[PDB]
């Protein structure tokens, strides 16, 4: 048995996140520095209004993906790490999951840094003392301890941050536009003086930013409110009410702040609003500076933990269930995370990570197909928590599922500017024949699937 109280399905009575609450989780989660960089550098190839469109479109495809990747986590309360055991082996799943726990772990050390940068700036703007590594650890530590309260903290931190973050941001837009003496409509077309990038590849950059989060949204949405006694059609609207809720959460947030990064590039040549606003206004008081850094800190705290630390935690305590618990996996994830010192390799590896990211397309494709198409939403929680059962396949690993991944990754390369969507579509389509083959050797269903509700 692989079950322990932390990696256990989340019982109907334990659920705490409704449709309104999830948007407030996503809105603040979308407000973060790394879109500034992304949306800023985009002004090199397109003008601001198209980037906003590349953002809304890229935001929506992520949501179209969420409607599907979230449906199993909401209904059955299960892990990401646990759920992968289905198509890949119980152990074979550890391969893509290790790729993914790694991305996630990377992103955690990047934002701890940006956060650290903020706190260190707040302090050195009060004392000239300027030690970052100490502020790194201390920040890593602070998140973990607030992460100990799992989704309970996250949901509360984000409902109060959201309007504040929304307000600090709308304010920011006023300050830029005013101090430069420019209307909104004027800034909306100032970019794109170096065309070359396909607009599809533009859209693919905003999707693929949240590719880690969306492919493993599970770790968030297993906490969502569900009515166990719905139907096919009430379950679909439930899924849809949530997918819509995630849309209303990540779109208006990342559009306002995407625009700020782009505006920054376009007004002063820097994606970083700290620089661009400082200039345009010609310096600012130490208070109003510290604020901005508080923004960065508030903007980092509402995104890093929930998106980057939750999922390796659950990966640890659920693969080594007697070795790790949720709280200890969190400590081990933030430590592994920081000891990768990713803030000195983000510059370099940029193009490399975009590859690893869009190579999760088959993972999402194989997972959507396994649960929805092959098995028809009919799963056995019982077997997911046991070393030997219908999800063990060949001695813990489903090599045929690992084959579809490779194959789909290859085919993915035939369309570099649409890589992600072809490999998913390829894996999705290939899992079907691959699984109708494996079903001749191993069973796709189990008797024990009637104990499902016991877990809930
Ligand atoms: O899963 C994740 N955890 C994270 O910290 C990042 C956040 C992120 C980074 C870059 C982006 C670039 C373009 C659009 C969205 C982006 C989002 N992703
Ligand atoms: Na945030």
């Amino acid at each position: 048995s692989l079950l322990n109280p932390s990696n256990a399905p989340t019982r109907y009575a334990e659920r705490s996140v409704g449709p309104f609450s999830l948007a407030a989780i996503w809105f603040a989660m979308a407000i973060q520095v790394a879109i500034f960089i992304a949306a800023g550098q985009m002004t090199s190839s397109f003008q601001v209004w198209q980037v906003i469109v590349a953002i809304a479109a890229g935001c929506t495809i992520a949501v179209i993906l969420l409607f599907f990747t979230q449906s199993a986590a909401i209904r059955w309360g299960i892990n990401f790490t646990v759920a992968a055991r289905m198509p890949f082996g119980i152990r074979g799943s550890l391969i893509p999951i290790t790729l993914k726990a790694l991305l996630s772990l990377f992103w955690f050390g990047f934002q701890t840094w940006l956060g650290a940068l903020a706190l260190d700036e707040i302090t050195r703007l009060l004392t000239g003392f300027t030690n970052l590594p100490l502020w790194i650890v201390i920040f890593g530590a602070i998140q973990v301890v607030t992460t100990f309260y799992g989704i309970t903290f996250i949901r509360w931190m984000n409902v109060f941050a959201s309007p504040v973050l929304l307000a600090m941001g709308v304010y920011m837009v006023y300050l830029m536009l005013d101090g430069a003496d420019v209307s909104l409509g004027e800034v909306m077309s100032m970019g794109g003086e170096n065309p070359g990038m396909p607009f599809s590849t533009a859209i693919m950059i905003f999707v693929g930013g949240w590719i880690a989060v969306v492919v493993s949204i599970h770790d968030i949405v297993k906490e969502c409110k569900v009515d166990p006694n719905a139907s096919r059609e009430g379950q679909t609207k439930a899924d849809a009410r949530y997918a819509t809720a995630q849309w209303l959460g990540m779109v208006p947030a990342s559009i306002i702040f995407g625009f700020i990064g782009a505006a920054s590039m376009v007004l002063v040549g820097e994606w970083n609003p700290v620089i661009a606003i400082t200039e345009v206004v010609g310096g600012v008081s130490i208070p109003m500076a510290i604020l901005f850094q508080v923004f960065v800190l508030l903007a980092t705290w509402s995104t890093n933990p929930a998106a980057n630390l939750l999922s390796p935690a659950y990966t640890l305590c659920s693969t080594f269930p007697r070795v790790f618990t949720f709280k200890t996996g969190v400590i081990v994830s933030a430590v592994v995370g920081l000891l990768m010192m990713p803030w000195q390799f983000a510059g370099v590896l940029n193009t490399f990570l975009n590859l690893l990211a869009s190579a999760l397309g088959p993972l999402a494709g194989i997972m959507i197909s396994d649960y929805f198409l092959v098995r028809r939403r009919r799963i056995s929680l019982h077997d997911l928590y046991r070393t030997k059962g219908i999800y063990t396949y060949w001695r813990g690993v489903n090599w045929v599922a690992l084959a579809v991944y490779a194959v789909a990754l290859a085919v993915s390369f035939l369309t570099p500017d649409l890589m992600f969507v072809t490999g998913l579509i390829a894996a999705l389509l290939l899992h079907i024949p691959a699984m109708r083959w494996v079903a001749k050797t191993f069973p796709l269903f189990s008797e024990a699937e009637s104990r499902n509700e016991d877990y809930l």
